[PDB]
């Protein structure tokens, strides 16, 4: 898809799907996830965590979860501190069972230092009434440390 | 070992964790088998045009290399254990968010890994498997370096 970013570009993965339907969203729940990752170039927390229910979570899972929605309000705005998302490509998405699944790779530039990496992440969405419950991400925190230069634990 | 807690995290829907398609029951027998650390008998779940990643490591491509890259995690880990929470899918992907209780044989540690995997299916047979998780907690936790 076109990611409008011109700086950032990123390779289709050899094992994905060509398909164009493959990361198009076949059902309501995985088209509020879809306009979510769509969001999150906003680089605005406040704006993002309309998405979200009251009882609901977030976790990086590298790093420590949050839970409830002031928690993670407050944690997305620290990460968007130090980091932009410039882009998010969607490789797959699937759904069961009131979760949503997304293989997809995010261009992050962390602000401190000028560089950006590609991200391969899996994440999951957990969804009631089309509010966000859970959001968790699944990735290699070192390689993307590494590439951009930016300690995240502490 | 000892039993594997569910999350604070997990869907209490009762259908999260069960396999709803034949192809995640296929993927829930794999989990089953990974306990055998056995490449020889988990090959046996792949099509010849498949691949493999753990993703913080490069990967495998076609049913030798998959076989062989898995053999090779054996001869330093043992998996004692898999715990598969939520398992979902849609258009021939099968989804497996999990805990791994990998062992080092080296040293003895074991941790149980947070993984969020892809498994692709055509005709019943593994034709992709993605793994995504933290390679660096992995290493720190058991005292095992896997990437230089
Ligand atoms: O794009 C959404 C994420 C994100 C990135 C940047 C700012 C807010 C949110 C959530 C988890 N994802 C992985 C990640 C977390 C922490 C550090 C590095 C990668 C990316
Ligand atoms: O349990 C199945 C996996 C596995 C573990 C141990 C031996 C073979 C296979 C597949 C890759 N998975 C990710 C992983 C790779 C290397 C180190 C830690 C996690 C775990
Ligand atoms: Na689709
Ligand atoms: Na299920
Ligand atoms: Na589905």
């Amino acid at each position: 898809h076109h990611h409008h970013h011109h700086t950032s570009k990123i390779e289709q993965p050899r094992w994905a799907s060509k398909d164009s339907a493959a990361g198009a969203a076949s059902t309501p729940d995985e088209k509020i996830v879809l306009e979510f990752m769509d969001a999150l170039t906003s680089n605005d927390a406040a704006k993002l965590i309309e998405y979200f229910a009251e009882d609901t979570m977030f976790q990086a899972m590298p790093l420590p979860p949050a839970y409830g929605r002031d928690a993670v309000e407050q944690t997305l705005a620290g990460l968007f501190t130090v980091m932009s998302i410039d882009a998010v490509e969607t490789f797959h998405i699937g759904s069961s069972n009131g979760l949503v699944y997304t293989e997809r790779v995010d261009v992050l530039r962390a602000l401190p230092t000028g560089k950006s990496y590609n991200l391969s992440i899996l994440g999951v969405f957990q969804l009631t009434e089309g509010k966000i419950t859970g959001w968790r991400d699944y990735f290699d925190l070192r390689e993307f440390e590494e590439a951009v230069d930016l300690p995240l634990r502490g």
